[PDB]
């Protein structure tokens, strides 16, 4: 049992409501949280710049420290950093952004991150500005993804979108 509410069961292990993951992440304090993050880590819109204002812009600092040491993550790949107010942790999780041209196949290699950890509160990966239809990430996430996550979905329309065409 955990203390995530309102959420419809998509399959055994994928859980989805239409909610602001925002809010949704300062009343669940839930262990993870995942960033819709780019290789430079650089928060300044869509998700990864929602949940850096949420945060004070602490996130942006910790996470130029980690950039100025470790260099730019992968497209497809990870890294897990402090989740500040939000969280434990932070996830911080790179999909491929259509819009720079990236592949999209890198879609399933990032979803492959959350199978670290044990249950997470997730957006959808390359969703939003990343350019990507949410309902092949969707797709991708519940083939891909074998522990328990939980997807926030900022937009009610959509919400309904991906609930409507779930098979
Ligand atoms: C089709 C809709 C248009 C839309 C955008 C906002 C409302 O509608 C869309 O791209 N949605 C994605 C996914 C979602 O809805 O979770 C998204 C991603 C990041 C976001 C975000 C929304 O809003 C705040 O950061």
């Amino acid at each position: 049992v955990n203390s995530f509410s309102g959420y419809l069961k998509l399959t055994d292990n994928v859980y989805i409501k239409n909610a602001d993951i925002v809010e949704e992440a300062k009343k669940v304090k839930p262990t993870v949280v995942v960033n819709a993050a780019n290789v430079y880590l650089k928060h300044g819109g869509g998700v990864a710049g929602a949940l850096n204002k949420a945060t004070n812009n602490a996130m942006q600092v910790e996470s130029d420290d980690y950039i100025a040491t470790n260099g730019p993550l992968k497209v497809g790949g990870s890294c897990v950093l402090s989740g500040h107010n939000l969280a434990k942790h932070c996830l911080h999780v790179v999909g491929p952004n259509v819009n720079k041209g990236e592949d999209i196949q890198l879609l399933k290699s990032a979803y492959e991150n959350f199978n670290q950890h044990e249950v997470l509160l997730a957006p959808l990966l390359s969703a939003g500005i990343f350019g990507a239809d949410p309902i092949h990430s969707l797709r991708v996430c519940v083939d891909t993804v074998r522990t328990n996550v939980y997807l926030a979905v900022f937009d009610k329309n959509l919400y309904d979108k991906l609930v409507s065409s779930f098979l």
